[PDB]
RNA sequence: AGGACUG
């Protein structure tokens, strides 16, 4: 009982596709756990040959979860690396591409703490670690702290719902990368 | 990390 989203919430990104994998085949490998509005491999316009990467577009995100959830995926005999997308108009964004298992949390003051964060964020996936940033030898809590899953993906997912609400704050979720967000 | 490089 959901409407459609939109777009960017229903896309995924798949690298290190095969060169003889196709749009027909791609769809049929996906189609599996959804139905795809749209599916495509990018090629050089002047040889043809495939760029190695594609796009497809779920009807929900529900099924980019579930596909997300079916991992890992071999299509055309190689293992290949689906990414949940990141739109055009964000492409250009320092660090937009970077794969990362670390997740930032801001905007939690001082009386959010670890058990609130593993309550929270448990529904997401599996947490290696939750670290709240106390001063450096103040002991005074800095109003932030890092998530670490063992995966990627619920770093992503939760950074694409972006309004998330802890211990009563508007929390900021982004990626915690380093200067890896240093690219040209 | 995008199809219209069909601007």
């Amino acid at each position: 009982r959901k409407k459609r989203e939109k777009e960017q919430f229903r896309k995924l990104f798949i690298g290190g596709l095969s060169f003889e994998t196709t749009e027909e085949s791609l769809r049929n490998y996906y189609e599996q756990w959804g139905k795809l509005t749209d599916c495509v491999v990018m090629r050089d316009p002047a040889s043809k040959r495939s760029r190695g990467f594609g796009f497809v577009t779920f009807s929900s995100m529900a099924e980019v979860d579930a596909a997300m959830a079916a991992r890992p995926h071999s299509i055309d005999g190689r293992v290949v690396e689906p990414k949940r997308a990141v739109a055009r108009e964000e492409s250009g964004k320092p660090g937009a591409h970077v794969t990362v298992k670390k997740l930032f949390v801001g905007g939690i003051k001082e009386d959010t703490e670890e058990h609130h964060l593993r309550d929270y964020f448990e529904e997401y996936g599996k947490i290696d670690t939750i670290e709240i940033i106390t001063d450096r030898q103040s002991g005074k809590k800095r109003g932030f702290g890092f998530v670490t899953f063992d995966d990627h993906d619920p770093v992503d997912k939760i950074v694409l719902q972006k309004y998330h609400t802890i211990n009563g704050h508007n929390a900021e979720v982004r990626k915690a990368l380093s200067r890896q967000e240093m690219q040209e």
